[PDB]
């Protein structure tokens, strides 16, 4: 089916998230109420979710927790320096992406005129 | 990065067959020319993904050149391949709001 696939949609969840932490430290409970605002109410994560994410963006040295103050204390995340390294490496790299796609249609595009 | 490479090497081979019809070969060498070189998929990644898109219906292959004495595998786009594709730049551009709106809301925050 035509549908979008579970890998990309994690690969959606995951930039959200990263850019949540790229504005600042939060934790888990800011971070989906942040979402849920953003999405206009639309998008209003389980904290599973963000755990089970979490686990591995951690695991890969991307984001690393805190704990905050208190009444009571909070524990932040917070996009690392690698994370920050990565984000921009993506971004790069995808673009790169996009320059090809665009050189595939202008290559069809002009090989059709002559 | 294993899988944003397995996802980039999706998006372009969705995109070559999108230009057209094409086989193994050509799509690795026309991607190769428009990256100046600088791209070459790896063949074994793209039978992975093949495999995948042909059981999600997104492409389809056919047998070219048998009248040269050939067998060659074509792949096509299907329709549902161009909606998969419709679906992916909306869902993405779904996600570039939230972004927006996140930086928006900050923004409001700080004002
Ligand atoms: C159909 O495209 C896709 C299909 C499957 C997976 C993907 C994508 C995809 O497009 C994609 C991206 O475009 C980007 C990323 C990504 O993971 C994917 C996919 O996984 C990473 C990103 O979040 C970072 C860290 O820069 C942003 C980047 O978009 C870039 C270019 C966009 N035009 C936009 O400006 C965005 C803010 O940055």
């Amino acid at each position: 089916m035509a549908e979008i696939p579970k890998e990309m949609l994690r690969a959606q969840t995951n930039v959200i998230l990263l850019n949540v932490l790229k504005q600042g430290d939060n934790y888990v409970y800011g971070i989906i109420k942040q979402v849920k605002e953003a999405s206009n109410g639309e998008m209003e994560l389980n904290e599973a979710t963000l755990y089970t994410i979490f686990k591995r963006l951690e695991k890969d040295g991307i984001i690393s927790s805190y704990w905050g103050d208190e009444g009571g204390r909070r524990k932040y995340y917070r996009l690392t320096e690698i994370g920050h390294e990565n984000m921009r490496l993506a971004f790069e790299s995808w673009s790169r992406v996009d320059k090809i796609i665009e050189n595939l249609e202008a290559n069809k595009k002009s090989e059709a005129i002559k």
